[PDB]
């Protein structure tokens, strides 16, 4: 039985595959971090951002979305030189805007995980696909997620962004069915 296609690609994916390929329930806090790195995969590769995730968290190690809304262009100007993360003040400015949207949901008292888990009916989704090509990049819950986050002023939420986010968050199980031991049979 084979595990995952991008897993045999290199040890870095093996760590991410074993760290949490959507197996644990997600918290509203991690939901914000995931949509942040997940948004960068637009046109870019997930591994390209993965390396930047290590450097990016180093500078953004504040894990405090409120301060992120306080991070202005002056901060992105110096950060492009901090560790040499993905130099791109433009896309980084979008990240700061994402924080203001985070406060918008809080002003509404609605946690990110609350409405997301609600889209999947607070229940896990079993994918009957067999290969990555058989994996859907646009599901009703993923499509509903992008339009919803887009309304909150959340940028970088393409249809693949919503689907890729649920894939690793834990809302759905769909590596490719048969990934070494895909659950959902008798468990
Ligand atoms: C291969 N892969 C794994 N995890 C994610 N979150 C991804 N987003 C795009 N591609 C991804
Ligand atoms: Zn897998």
């Amino acid at each position: 039985m084979e595990r995952c296609g991008w897993v045999s690609q290199d040890p870095l994916y093996i760590a991410y595959h074993d760290n949490e390929w959507g197996v644990p329930e997600t918290d509203s806090k991690k939901l914000f971090e995931m949509i942040c790195l997940e948004g960068q995969q637009a046109g870019l590769s997930w591994i390209t951002v993965l390396k930047k995730r290590e450097n990016y968290r180093a500078c953004f190690h504040q894990f405090d979305p409120v301060k992120v809304a306080a991070m202005q262009e002056e901060d992105v100007e110096r950060l492009v030189q901090d560790a040499g993360i993905i130099r791109h003040r433009g896309k980084i400015q979008a990240i700061i805007g994402n924080a203001r949207a985070y406060l918008q949901m809080e002003q509404n008292g609605e946690p990110f995980a609350d409405f997301v888990w609600s889209f999947v009916n607070h229940q896990p989704q079993m994918t009957q696909a067999t290969t990555l090509s058989e994996i859907p990049t646009s599901t009703p819950a993923s499509d509903a997620l992008s339009k919803a986050l887009k309304k909150r002023g959340f940028k970088f939420v393409g249809t693949t962004i919503c689907y890729s986010f649920m894939q690793a968050c834990g809302l759905v199980n769909d590596h490719v069915v048969g990934c070494c031991c895909y659950p959902g049979n008798k468990p």
